[PDB]
């Protein structure tokens, strides 16, 4: 569901 | 590392 490849946004993880 | 929550790359689940 959704765009890209992994799971929840952006690109990496947590936050900042 | 990187920007956003759950890892990868994009928004949602999965990939495509
Ligand atoms: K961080
Ligand atoms: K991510």
């Amino acid at each position: 569901v959704g765009a890209x490849a992994x799971v929840x946004w952006x690109w990496x993880w947590x936050w900042x």
